[PDB]
Order: structure tokens, then C-alpha cells, then sequence
């Protein structure tokens, strides 16, 4: 165990029932979140009456608040403090929160703007590919004229996400179903973490200029660079994140190599609903000869 990394999940990990009793435990944070958002965060999470959890403008605030509350529960009960922080796209906001870069309300405000803009993207899609390398994927996409489709998530060596125009993502299905290679269409109307997000990114960077973001008090591994957020480049890193691939595998691997250089062991604590990142980290570690 030894050095501890707190990690926060993103889109896809949400599920009706998430949060639970944490909402009333943190009754004041919860009321702060309803006032920022203009609806009940607890209702959206526990009950989900309009089946809203899967639409990105709601998914994102849901994740953030659940990740945060789980993080506060963990801090209080366990007593532990992170030596390192990383979050997966949305989850990066909770990493920056735990590094003291903004307060709870301010992150939620950033998230709501992020989530609103990303929701405006029409005509894109994403699909997760299992058991092809990056090189197989990129070649295959080239060979079949999927010109606007690229890697959006590099999650583990055998698990990557693509995004592009909906029809390209649709045509890809046929290209990634064979031998071990598998394909899964995801839920979204946006080609997230690709060039289609550029307008959201710029709109989001502009919104960010209204907020004074502190340098991290605990290292946060940035999705864009797979390296620690620089002092002074927080808003920079945060904004670039949106149109860039999420370099999850490399971020984890950077932590594994850092622990080793320091002769220390390293563990990963997933803070939020589900075990999505827990399973990614096991797979990464199993690969990555040691």
C-alpha cells in the first residue's frame, strides 16, 4: 500500500442509487449543490425519475457530487490523505477539488458549464474497443476511410475508446468484431475528447477566466499530459482536457514508475460509485512488466 492515490471515476460509472445516504450525511453540501444546479441532486442520483443520469448535462454534476461526497466520507472515516490524485475526464474535477484548487461549489459550477457545452455537441459518438492495440485501431480506421475518428481514451493497453462522427463510429462496429477484438457503442451524442469538442473547449476556457484556481496542494496527474499539473497551468490543463485524449494508462503508469523510483509501494483508492477505475488499474499493473 504505502503511497496512496485517490482516483475519481467519470462518465459511464454512474447508476441510479449512487450517492445514497451520503446526501443527507452532507446535507449542507447537498443544499449547496441544489442551489447551484437549480434541481435536486439527490433525486437525480437516488431516484432518477426522468431517466436523466445518462444525458451528459446531468451525468457530470451527478458524478462530481457523488465523487466528492464519497471523498469527504473517506477522509473523515478513514483518516487517510492522498499522496497523489487522478481523475478520469469528469473525475479530474474531483482530483483538483481534493488538491485544494477550488472549493466544492466552484467545481460544481465549472462542471455544470462543462456539461452543458458538451451536451450541445450533435452528431458525434464513441465506442470502446477491447483487445486491439492503438496501432491496430489507427490502421484499421485509416484503411476504411474513418477519417474523423480517433482515440479519445487510452484506458489500458487493450482498452481504448474512439470517437468521431456518429456514422463512422457506426461503421466501425463491423471492423472491430473478430477474433478477440470487441466493440461497444457508448451513450452520447458527442465525439468527446476529439476535435469536435473544440468549440466547447473554447467556450469553457472563457468561462474559466472568471475563477481564480489555486495551484495543487497534492500532485494531480493531468489527463492531457499524463503528468502533474504545473503550477500556473491549471486552467490551461483543465481546458485543453476537453478536446484532447484522456491518457489514463500513461497516467497510472507514470504513478507506478514514480513509486518505484522512490522505492515505495503504491495503492489506488477509487472514490465514487462503482469499480470502473479499480479494474482499469488492475489491468494496467498486470500488463507493464515489473
Amino acid at each position: 500500500s504505502m503511497l496512496n492515490t485517490f482516483m475519481f471515476p467519470g462518465q459511464g460509472s454512474q447508476a441510479k442509487g449512487m450517492g445514497g445516504a451520503l446526501f443527507d450525511r452532507f446535507a449542507d453540501l447537498t443544499a449547496q449543490a441544489d442551489a447551484v444546479l437549480g434541481y435536486s441532486i439527490r433525486a437525480l442520483c437516488v431516484d432518477d425519475p426522468r431517466d436523466e443520469l445518462g444525458r451528459t448535462q446531468f451525468t457530470q454534476p451527478a458524478l462530481y457530487v457523488v465523487n466528492a461526497l464519497t471523498y469527504y466520507a473517506k477522509c473523515e472515516d478513514s483518516g487517510e490523505t492522498p499522496d497523489f490524485l487522478a481523475g478520469h475526464s469528469l473525475g479530474e474535477f474531483n482530483a483538483l477539488l481534493a488538491a485544494g484548487c477550488f472549493d466544492f461549489e466552484t467545481g460544481l459550477k465549472l462542471v455544470a458549464r462543462r456539461a452543458e457545452l458538451m451536451s450541445q455537441a450533435r452528431d458525434g459518438a464513441m465506442a470502446a474497443i477491447v483487445n486491439a492495440s492503438r496501432e491496430q485501431i489507427e490502421r484499421t480506421l485509416d484503411e476504411h476511410g474513418l477519417v474523423d475518428t480517433a482515440i479519445a481514451n487510452d484506458n489500458t493497453p487493450s482498452q481504448l475508446v474512439i470517437s468521431g462522427p456518429a456514422h463512422e463510429i457506426a461503421r466501425a462496429e463491423a471492423l472491430f468484431q473478430h477474433d478477440r477484438v470487441r466493440y461497444l457503442r457508448l451513450n452520447t451524442s458527442g465525439a468527446f475528447h476529439s476535435k469536435f469538442m473544440r468549440p466547447a473547449q473554447q467556450a469553457f476556457a472563457a468561462h474559466l477566466q472568471s475563477f481564480r484556481l489555486a495551484d495543487p496542494a497534492i500532485p494531480v496527474i493531468s489527463n492531457v499530459s499524463a503528468r502533474p499539473y504545473e503550477n500556473g497551468r491549471v486552467s490551461e490543463g483543465l481546458a485543453q482536457q476537453i478536446a484532447s485524449p484522456v491518457r489514463w494508462c500513461e497516467s497510472i503508469r507514470y504513478l507506478l514508475a514514480l513509486a518505484a523510483e522512490r522505492g515505495e509501494a503504491i495503492e489506488f483508492t477509487e472514490l465514487g460509485h462503482g469499480d470502473v477505475l479499480t479494474r482499469l488499474v488492475h489491468t494496467i499493473r498486470r500488463q507493464t512488466p515489473a
